[PDB]
């Protein structure tokens, strides 16, 4: 919704995320996927530069993705760890909202 949330949500610190502890919190509330940007904020924020009004960016560039997966247990996932573009909603310079990996 705003920048602060889209961190805890989409940017980790950590590649090998642990998707059974964090998305059984209540901000995911095991939810069936939510895919990690492996990056520390700036160069995340960066991809919104300059874009003011509400639009859909797809990445110019490539960056570690750690996706989590639910398997055929409830709350229990399956990361997966890819090289890819996204595309997030940029409002007043900054990601608010994640898309999708590959296309908007």
């Amino acid at each position: 919704q705003d920048w602060l949330t889209f961190q805890k949500k989409h940017i980790t610190n950590t590649r090998d995320v642990d998707c059974d502890n964090i998305l059984s919190t209540n901000l995911f509330h095991c939810k069936d996927k939510n895919t990690f940007i492996y990056s520390r904020p700036e160069p995340v924020k960066a991809i919104c530069k300059g874009i003011i009004a509400s639009k859909n960016v797809l990445t110019t560039s490539e960056f570690y993705l750690s996706d989590c997966n639910v398997t055929s247990r409830p709350c229990k996932y399956k990361l997966k760890k890819s090289t890819n573009k996204f595309c997030v909603t940029c409002e007043n310079q900054a990601p608010v909202h994640f898309v999708g990996v590959g296309s908007c």
